[PDB]
């Protein structure tokens, strides 16, 4: 019983993070195979982080202008090269800690763990869903670019952020393991803001699964739904529109718990349009929308509690 | 920026999980050096659960009747015994991966990491905090039994919980690594209830100011509070009362951030008095009380946000 935002567990990523150097600038790396990659701003200097241009600066550096460093010992750097807004170094050695490993562009409302490094040196690890507006809400301190993003399925972790930016709002930035950004952003400190984000409705819905599942019944009703009169109620709350593919991946949920997703929708209108005020679900005030419908059923037990 | 909680990275833990087998029972043991520790609980039988008598169950025991495995390895165990709740097996093997440890009995209001492992096998990683009431509102499944909670300080493991029981009110119940239970709980599945539990003060207070770090004024008042007027207002809701320990633990945050304690107190005291409503403070409704002082400063600037 209980529920917790919770992280994958983190070792088999701290054996791929390094740091890397060029010039005054360190931040973190990731290492699998031969290869370690990094944001490309560890090649930016002090006086143009306005307008770098990646290609000019990249021309102007060497093999070893960038020192990689794994532990007490020192990668030797042997090529390089720019993939969007990551570097690639060759190093001289294969990490022997390389796990399964893809790369993979998590969706928005998906989730993943978030391995917090400063210099190469994992500090902590949280949960974090991506946004509707392509930013996270993360927690990260100067020096933590480069700390990464993944989910694990069986032995096989999947990549899938790198840290870059923070934006004035105090939410964060960044890429793929291919260096694409999530979302409009770029790689430069001119001004840009995070777009207004929406509610995350699946995950609503799948957390109220959950809160049934371990035993709560308290917010349900006996009213039903079309999806297109939720969806007026939805707008005017800032909740994404709810389409018959999320009711779909609800499926397993609304089975183990014997409520109709449209059932659980009717239930979500009333919880927005008459407040929650004096009750918590699952330990919250606050309808919470960090939670996949995976995430719960990875999490939550196969047997409701009826 | 951004504040979440955040659990220490896992790894020097997952390479000391192991599954320990007695019987047809399989739960999660902690290999250290050459030793497994796991809750005793693995020599019950499914008729005795209600009285066991575990020194009698355990002299009817010999080394071979446990089986410990180690990823596809098995280790050999070569000698036992009970420590209060948890046994101690000695096993051929030294474990190449034990990190530099320690065993601490962490106190109520501290806050660890728990690996969550079933069948030896990490699968999830979060934070929780040790209740005044000295249970921790986990989630855990059956199989559970055995994952332990620790805290990381440079390259040294702090072991402070392995995981026993759950109540009946879904909120978890588990011992020190010398076996000695948290709380007055005894490893039997007769009636147990947690006892009513309290806020942790020190730690609403901690929060507070970390919101303030961060840059949010705005449940701040022009008023100053007496520890002692404080106190009686917490009564009131269910907080514990806050000594001059608790605002001398409290200095360094409130001179990072100028703003007395007992000014941050009647800060609380007008929240509680007068509601939030309407407003949050670091993304929560609700006074967060599990972050500790020292969690804050952990994560937070060392640079007030002014
Ligand atoms: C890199 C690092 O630690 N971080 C993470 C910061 C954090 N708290 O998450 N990344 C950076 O600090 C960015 C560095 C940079 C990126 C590209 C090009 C040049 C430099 N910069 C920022 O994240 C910056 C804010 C910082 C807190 C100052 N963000 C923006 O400028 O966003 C755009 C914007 C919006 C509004 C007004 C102005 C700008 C680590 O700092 C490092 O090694 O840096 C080397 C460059
Ligand atoms: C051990 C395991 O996975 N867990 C963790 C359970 C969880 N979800 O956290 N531990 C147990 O299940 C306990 C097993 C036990 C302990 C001592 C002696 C004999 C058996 N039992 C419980 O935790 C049990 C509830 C279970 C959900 C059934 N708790 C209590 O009975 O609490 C006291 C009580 C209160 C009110 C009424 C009755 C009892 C894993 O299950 C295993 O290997 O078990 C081997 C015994």
């Amino acid at each position: 019983s209980g529920f917790r935002k919770m992280a994958f567990p983190s070792g088999k990523v701290e054996g791929c993070m390094v740091q890397v150097t060029c010039g005054t600038t360190t931040l973190n790396g990731l290492w699998l195979d031969d290869t370690v990659y990094c944001p490309r701003h560890v090649i930016c200097t002090a006086e143009d982080m306005l307008n770098p241009n990646y290609e000019d600066l990249l021309i102007r550096k060497s093999n070893h202008s960038f020192l990689v460093q794994a532990g007490n010992v020192q990668l030797r750097v042997i090529g390089h090269s720019m993939q969007n807004c990551l570097l690639r170094l060759k190093v001289d050695t294969s990490n022997p800690k390389t796990p399964k490993y893809k790369f993979v562009r998590i969706q928005p409302g998906q989730t993943f763990s978030v391995l917090a490094c400063y210099n190469g040196s994992p500090s902590g690890v949280y949960q974090c869903a991506m946004r509707p507006n392509h930013t996270i809400k993360g927690s990260f301190l100067n020096g933590s670019c480069g700390s990464v993003g993944f989910n694990i399925d069986y032995d096989c972790v999947s990549f899938c952020y790198m840290h870059h930016m923070e934006l004035p709002t105090g939410v964060h930035a960044g890429t793929d393991l291919e260096g694409k950004f999530y979302g409009p952003f770029v790689d430069r400190q001119t001004a840009q803001a995070a777009g207004t984000d929406t509610t995350i409705t699946l995950n609503v819905l799948a957390w109220l699964y959950a809160a049934v599942i371990n035993g709560d019944r308290w917010f349900l009703n006996r009213f039903t739904t079309t999806l297109n009169d939720f969806n007026l109620v939805a707008m005017k709350y800032n909740y994404e529109p709810l389409t018959q593919d999320h009711v779909d991946i609800l499926g397993p949920l609304s089975a183990q718990t014997g409520i109709a997703v449209l059932d659980m929708c009717a239930a979500l209108k009333e919880l927005l349009q008459n407040g929650m005020n004096g009750r918590t679900i699952l330990g919250s005030t606050i309808l919470e929308d960090e939670f996949t419908p995976f995430d719960v059923v990875r999490q939550c037990s196969g047997v409701t509690f009826q």
